């Protein structure tokens, strides 16, 4: 089974190649990691595997989901170690993303309910709903488009949580670039109007996330730093008209910013469309993966509908190195041992995906 | 076995509940009903079970995949009256799904290279293609907006192509309202864009369909139509902001239509909503629990008649359906396409063939069409 040969992941010496996911969970309450935390990481550690953490704030601002965890207060990094030393007692390796989610928030989560912030003053469309502290469904309001300057005090934001996450004990960061959270809203021409320096061109529109990742890179080493991107998927109205250029656009930067820094991002992180969905329609399903891959110089997660069949084929074919896992790793603690074994999988239950108790539908699914 | 119970569709005694979905299949040929649609139904009619028939164009404008058939011309109707013959003498009973694709649609499938005709002159976006002639995959153009005044004449070309259906013999239509095209186009708020008495509120939205199910009932009689909708779909950006709402109005108009006339349609047909999509992101399911578990149920208990439930259904999920009283007939597709014999199979249980997405839409008479294997 290919996904349990060893792979070096820059200095991390992984034992086998199924990752843990990047999956909010709503467990930490008043944006503190909460004891449960360590509970759910642990239970998911194996020696040798991989961990990347829930999306995680780098500000006041970055949140659009209720008792998600940050680590821009000295506070959150004192919770976040105790959660990050049970990982690593486990002999795991583990990553903090790094989530700011743009215009998609709610006053209800903003300091002094202010605007949400974006690349645009364009709103969410209401195909999509937000998920308000009652549980109910909300809409999504219109967020207002920051300045020149603003962009790199986010961009600080980035750099002081990444030394944050080092602070904590991460063993490195996932720059959250994808489903059209904020560093999206700049990437995808759905979104980005911008007319200043940011905007128009495929150049000025990877500029945020180039600035985000070589900040990152500066503070804590590129092989310390992934990026996670999505050029494929509108989530949140985030569509481009090109996104295999836009995939490669992004990749050639990376690239670049280890060709200038003379180092080695941890990895390239992207998530596909389930293709298998609009069978039953007319027109819904009249390369990408790959071609992001070959362009890339280094290690690449693919991500998005993985199975364990699925996952050994991208190993085995070279599709990628490693394969992350989002919803099954919620309902399967010990996931890596039942693809090591072929075991039968838990069924997932969506309605405590997002839920805030620290045991049910988040540490009571079953080990084999 | 609830799929082989008896079920009354109005005029039609049909002796069991599996159904064909209409499916486009492109094997006819410029248009013209071709002698293969002839063996391919054949294939698939049963004593007492119900066909109905891929999309049908309704008048030159109305095509926007190659080969498909028309109804609006004499000569179409002659050769349909030989495919509705050979079913008929299997004991089928079988209706023509009218089909105007409104915006989805390209210069090269309208006549003198004309805009596509819609509700709106937003095109359909660039993630989804539209199949060309050759089989490469095109870019939807920008529509031209329909006037105010000349959604009539649509209405009217509704009208003749469905006297046409049954004077070639067809047991009735069926109106396609569903997957983003034209009346859809009408029915979504997340197209119909328009600022007359066809746009803004749910009635004026409602008011397209509502026109051409009542020009159809008026011509053909009430138990000789049925109409297919898909309030809830991911399918050429075919959005609206509340689709349980927009379900329900037109469910109410169609009651009243039947009220009015004296008499039930021959059934609703709703497409079930999918939700593997966005299942992997963040918030993509988020305002979707409520529609996935009640939508189709709430829907059917609204309307007073037959009730057909169609996508993703297998034998299981169909017996349940009829057995739990969530549908009064199942339609399938993509298993009626690759098993002739799909209604046998399912009595029997007996193993089902693989279909082959790769000949779907080609232009063989045979391969992909009529050569998947009989028990
Ligand atoms: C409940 C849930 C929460 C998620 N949270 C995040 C997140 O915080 N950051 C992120 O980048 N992706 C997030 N994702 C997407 C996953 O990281 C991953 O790409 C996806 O689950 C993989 O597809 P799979 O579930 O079929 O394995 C989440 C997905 C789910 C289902
Ligand atoms: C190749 C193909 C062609 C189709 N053509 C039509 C059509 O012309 N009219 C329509 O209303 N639905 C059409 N559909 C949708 C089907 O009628 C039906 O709703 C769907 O196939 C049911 O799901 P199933 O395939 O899982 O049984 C088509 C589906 C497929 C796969």
């Amino acid at each position: 089974n290919p996904l349990f040969s060893p792979y070096k992941m820059g200095k991390f010496n992984l034992s086998h190649r199924v990752v843990l996911a990047p999956m909010t969970r709503c467990r930490a309450l008043n944006n503190i990691p909460q004891a449960a935390l360590g509970e759910y990481y642990e239970q998911r550690a194996t020696a040798g595997g991989f961990l990347i953490t829930e999306g995680t704030m780098i500000s006041p601002t970055s949140a659009g989901f209720p008792h998600v965890p940050g680590i821009f207060t000295k506070e959150q990094v004192r919770e976040w170690k105790k959660i990050v030393d049970v990982v690593h007692a486990k002999g795991a390796v583990i990553f903090c993303q790094l989530w700011h989610v743009g215009r998609a928030s709610h006053e209800v989560y903003q300091p002094a309910g202010a605007a949400p912030i974006s690349s645009t003053e364009k709103p969410i469309s209401n195909r999509w709903r937000i998920l308000m502290p009652d549980g109910t469904h909300g809409i999504y309001p219109k967020p207002r488009a920051i300045g020149t300057y603003e962009i790199s005090q986010v961009v600080e934001d980035y750099r002081r949580s990444a030394l944050n996450a080092i602070e904590a004990g991460f063993d490195g960061i996932e720059i959250h670039g994808a489903h059209g959270y904020l560093i999206d809203q700049f990437l995808k021409d759905g979104i980005n109007d911008r007319t200043d320096e940011y905007g128009g061109s495929l150049a000025n529109r990877c500029k945020f996330i180039t600035q985000v990742v070589q900040a990152v890179v500066s503070a804590i080493g590129a092989d310390r730093v992934g990026v996670r991107v999505s050029p494929a998927i509108d989530h949140l109205d985030a569509m481009d008209s090109n996104p295999l250029s836009l995939g490669l656009a992004v990749v050639e930067r990376l690239n670049k910013i280890q060709l200038h820094s003379g180092s080695k991002l941890a990895y390239l992180h992207v998530t596909q469309p389930e293709y298998v969905a609009y069978g039953q329609t007319e027109a819904g399903r009249l390369r990408l993966m790959r071609t992001l891959r070959n362009a890339y110089q280094g290690t690449f997660i693919c991500s998005g509908g993985y199975t364990r069949e699925l996952g050994i084929e991208a190993v085995a074919q070279g599709d990628a190195d490693l394969v992350s896992y989002g919803r099954l790793f919620i309902s399967n603690p010990d996931l890596v041992m039942r693809i090591k074994l072929n075991a039968p999988l838990n069924k997932y239950n969506r309605k405590t995906f997002y839920t805030q108790d620290p045991v049910v539908g988040y540490t009571d699914y079953p080990f084999l």
